Parts: structure tokens; C-alpha cells; sequence
């Protein structure tokens, strides 16, 4: 924990992003940066917009 979900899909569109998928739960890595938050799918981690996971309570 914790951890996200994914709100939409999101393809990795650079060396420091990653991938998911909607429905996805993700475990939250860093929300520090209003924009990019970084998140771990299974065995890789990186980046992906905000807006598009949500916090899981």
C-alpha cells in the first residue's frame, strides 16, 4: 500500500513512465509532483499522469 487505481488506460510514452490498464491496482510509490505520480504494476515501476489513478481508502 498504497495503493491506486487506474482510471483509464496509460501507455508508456517514455524511459521513465509505465503502462496500466483501467482496472488495474496499482501501490502508490510517490505523490509528491501534482502531475506525475509513480506507481508500481507488478514488476516494473515509473510514471503515469495523476488525473488517471485515483487513491484507494
Amino acid at each position: 500500500k498504497e495503493l491506486v487505481l487506474a482510471l483509464y488506460d496509460y501507455q508508456e510514452k517514455g524511459d521513465s513512465e509505465v503502462t496500466m490498464k483501467k482496472g488495474d491496482i496499482l501501490t502508490l510509490l510517490n505523490s509528491t509532483n501534482k502531475d506525475w505520480w509513480k506507481v508500481e504494476v507488478n514488476d516494473r515501476q515509473g510514471f503515469v499522469p495523476a488525473a488517471y489513478v485515483k487513491k484507494l481508502d
